[PDB]
């Protein structure tokens, strides 16, 4: 089987993406965030705390034919971010794109902080890390990904994220009209749980290639590239003006300047992030000062290649036996 969704930004900046899902018999469609930095599929529901719904479109088991409560299961989660949500878990259908899991788990929220509350595009997140981060108790959920991947054709999906356009998540299966070049493939560690690699260098601008080993996860639910605070120093150097704001929370630059290109190394390979992709506008209506979208991960604890850096290039998740990452220009 393959399954192939289309995913549209939340809004002008690209802050988030989100793809629609069809949970439950009839099928309920959610929009959700698909992040592959967590591993819980999440949704907005009835049993949300009615003050904390503010828009978003809701998931109700009992006008599903197919739910079933998960005896017992409970969750909770905190994202990187600070945000969090809770609650009880179903099994049940789940379809993106044309791929069907039976018996999947369905994180009902009870409680969800703030800033879900406040983002009305968002019903919801799709987890796909590894089903080891799952935060199902007393017994861990498996990821819609884990779940669908003996059916499919091959143990894989793909993000191809738009630059404020719509892209595609693909599961099981290479469109290999969606790139040129080819795929450089690199190793992946899954010792935290994350699609954990190592980028060969960098480059800014049309600057010399620098060559240094940077850990870090390919993840499509962070927004920015948060990268070590040497590599942040030296781009935002090239930036007349720039200049790192405590009371921002991060680098900041004249929105008067063109920003310079940003090259990572996957292997011998390269990956080319434009300079517009860096750009995330006025820090607040009508401001002058620009938020920048390349961010020291110093504060995080790990390296981030986040929206930013995955929607320059067409992403391969090979979740084989022994998981691999591919990057190709697009």
């Amino acid at each position: 089987s393959t399954g192939s969704a289309t995913t549209t930004p939340i809004d002008s900046l690209d802050d988030a993406y989100i793809t629609p899902v069809q949970i439950g018999t009839p099928a309920q469609t959610l929009n959700l965030d698909f992040d592959t930095g967590s591993s819980d599929l999440w949704v907005f529901s009835s049993e949300t705390t009615a003050s904390e719904v503010d828009g978003q479109t809701i998931y109700t088991p009992s006008k599903s034919t197919t739910a079933k409560l998960l005896s017992g299961a409970t969750w909770s989660i905190s994202y990187g971010d600070g945000s969090s949500s809770s609650g009880d878990v179903y099994t049940d259908t789940v379809s993106v794109g044309g791929l069907t899991v039976t018996g999947q788990a369905v994180e009902s929220a009870k409680k969800v902080s703030s800033s879900f509350t406040e983002d009305s595009t968002i019903d919801g997140l799709l987890g796909l890390a590894f089903s080891t981060l799952n935060t199902v108790s007393p017994t861990q959920q498996k990821t819609f990904f884990d779940n669908a991947k003996a059916s499919l054709d091959s143990p894989v999906f793909t993000a191809d994220l738009g630059y404020h356009a719509p892209g595609t998540y693909n599961f099981g299966f290479i469109d290999t009209t969606a790139y040129t070049g080819s795929i450089t493939y690199t190793a992946v560690s899954t010792k935290q749980g994350f699609w954990e690699w190592t980028s060969t260098g960098y480059a800014v601008g049309s600057g010399t290639f620098k060559s240094t080993s940077i850990d870090g996860i390919a993840d499509t639910g962070t927004t920015l590239l948060y990268l070590p605070a040497t590599v942040v120093s030296a781009y935002w150097a090239q930036v007349s003006g720039a200049k790192s704001s405590s009371s921002v929370g991060g680098y900041v630059f004249p929105c008067s300047a063109t920003l310079p290109s940003f090259t990572f190394g996957v292997g011998s390979a390269r990956i080319v992030i434009p300079g517009d992709y860096i750009d995330f506008g006025p820090i607040s209506t009508g401001s002058s000062s620009c938020f920048g979208g390349i961010q020291s991960s110093a504060g995080i604890g790990i390296n981030i290649f986040g929206d930013v850096a995955l929607k320059a290039a067409f992403v391969v998740f090979n979740g084989a036996t022994t998981p691999t990452l591919g990057f190709a220009s697009k």
